[PDB]
């Protein structure tokens, strides 16, 4: 439900920061950061 997607948008984060820093994710990432909720 949308409370484990709010922990994967932020630990999908993290391997993106660290591994999946591709610009392409940024846009999702973009999308990530504001209240979609």
């Amino acid at each position: 439900v949308v409370v484990i997607l709010s922990i994967v948008g932020t630990v999908l984060s993290d391997i993106i920061q660290k591994y999946f820093f591709s610009p392409t994710l940024f846009r999702v990432i973009r999308l990530a950061r504001i209240g979609r909720i």
